[PDB]
């Protein structure tokens, strides 16, 4: 098995707007950011699916 | 001021996905990625400075 990795910078206040909207759910921004990023682009997608985590 | 990161993983294929996206206008795929939740996150920002040297 394989993983694809994503790495990049912010701003003070950009980073803590998406802290607290993080926080307000899921206390892990890296992990808040994915689910971000995913449900922005897709949701209830049919090509792939889960029901656990790391 | 200061910088703030962010570091995470994604699926060969929505990776592979989003690096098309982003080969279409700007193929750096971490930028592409950062752009994509600045301009949903926010589209009136106060300032917008660098810092780039020769």
């Amino acid at each position: 098995k394989r993983n694809f990795s994503v790495t990049f910078y912010l701003s003070k206040e950009e980073h803590d707007v998406l802290r607290r909207l993080a926080d307000e759910e899921v206390e892990s921004v890296n992990s808040f950011v994915k689910r971000h990023i995913l449900k922005t682009i897709i949701y209830k997608k049919g090509t792939n699916q889960d029901s656990s985590i790391n």
